[PDB]
DNA sequence: CTAGGGTCCTAGGACCC
DNA sequence: TCTAGGGTCCTAGGACCC
């Protein structure tokens, strides 16, 4: 009985540098790290997306695909103000938005009377005053649901949208790859690929207990979205529950000095950060982050009151000597649970 | 050749009745 | 606690999203 609407930027991050500097616009762009610092892609824009260069990408197999790439850093603060604007344009029509990132939210408009109710007409008033007024564009999706109207949002990229009416739902769920469901990734795919499992079609034929069983409270998700269940509601009021703050090392430090001369650089990063929410510095918990260069990571935390450099810096030093077993670190970082 | 923000779930032992 | 076991907290790790 619901509409939600789920409201997406494209390229977003791209997109913004492609504005602000029009010479970008029909060359191959990206915004990740370069190939020295051990970067990654963040996201590129479509002349780049041409060659194959995707978000999640290591920025050395980007340039092999795409040697005449254009690296840029970002500017948080540019797509920072993007996102403001846009989140204030939603607004203007409902104030049950629940915001996933910068570039998108839940909208849900059940209960608005812009454009007689019409949940079709309202996104694409949004994605037009979003043109109108930062120059960037959004694609969007309108379903019964949240994760229907987010798969949907995907259908007519870039500078488009799709509808998903609740009469299309049984169709469109038959042939749906159970690996376009929100959180199933890799490897619920591929284990759900090794019991013949594809399709919301597939899973529609399974039993619930059978699935609770190898799956857990994620086979119940699996079993209710294949039916096109979601009961999900619009959340306006979540809040931030940790703060965290990690480097990668453009090289494997290898000796304890390096590290300590590392989380020096980090701490007040983490401190200026925590201090714009919690200016006291109260916490619930504060911990440490290594990861070695044969990508195992390995966390250490505890319950403490307010942020400590010194205790910080003594965590990692035990962390240092019991797991790192002579293995190079090609990462530091360090961490505090909220108080609730 | 593998980022940096995060969220949510699982699970053994401690701890408390 | 009335006794074999139930509930909740602490911690580490993993899958996942953007
Ligand atoms: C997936 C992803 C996104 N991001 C950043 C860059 C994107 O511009 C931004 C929004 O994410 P998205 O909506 O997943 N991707 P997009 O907006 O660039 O592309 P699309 O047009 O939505 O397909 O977040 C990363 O920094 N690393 C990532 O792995
Ligand atoms: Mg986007």
């Amino acid at each position: 009985s619901r509409k939600i609407i789920h409201v997406d930027m494209d390229c977003f991050f791209a997109a913004v540098e492609m504005r602000d500097n029009p010479a970008l616009r029909d060359i191959p762009i990206a915004i990740g790290g370069s190939r020295e610092r051990r970067g990654v892609i963040s996201t590129a824009n479509y002349p780049a997306r041409k060659f194959g260069v995707r978000s999640a990408m290591p920025t050395g197999m980007a340039l092999k695909l795409c040697p005449h790439l254009t690296l840029l850093p970002g500017r948080f603060d540019a797509y920072k103000e993007a996102s403001n604007h846009i989140r204030e344009i939603f607004s203007r029509y409902t104030s049950r938005i629940e915001p996933l990132s910068l570039d998108e939210a839940y909208l849900d408009v059940t209960d608005s009377v812009h454009c007689h109710g019409s949940a079709t007409l309202i996104a694409q008033e949004i994605r037009q005053t979003i043109f109108n007024e930062l120059q960037l564009t959004a694609s969007a999706g309108v379903a019964p649901v949240k994760f229907l109207a987010k798969i949907a949002s995907d259908m007519n990229k870039p500078n488009g949208q799709f509808v998903i009416t609740p009469a299309e739902v049984p169709a469109f769920l038959q042939t749906l790859p159970l690996a376009k469901i929100p959180g199933v990734g890799k490897v619920s795919a591929a284990k759900l690929e090794a019991m013949g499992l594809r399709t919301c079609g597939d899973v529609q034929k399974c039993d619930l207990v059978m699935l609770l069983k190898r799956f857990g409270k994620f086979g119940r998700i699996l079993w209710e979205r294949s039916q096109g269940i979601d009961e999900r509601d619009v959340n306006s009021e979540r809040l931030r529950k940790s703060v965290g703050v990690e480097r990668t090392m453009a090289e494997d430090i290898h000796h304890w000095s390096e590290c300590e001369a590392i989380i020096e650089r980090l701490y007040p990063e983490l401190e200026r950060r925590l201090a714009k929410v919690k200016p006291d510095l109260l916490i619930a918990r504060q911990g440490v982050k290594l990861k070695f260069d044969d990508f195992q990571q390995t966390t250490q935390e505890h319950v403490w009151p307010r942020l400590n450099k010194a205790d910080l810096i003594a965590t990692a030093r035990k962390t240092w000597d019991e797991r790192r077993g002579g293995r190079g670190v090609r990462l530091v970082g360090l961490h505090v649970t909220l108080l609730d």
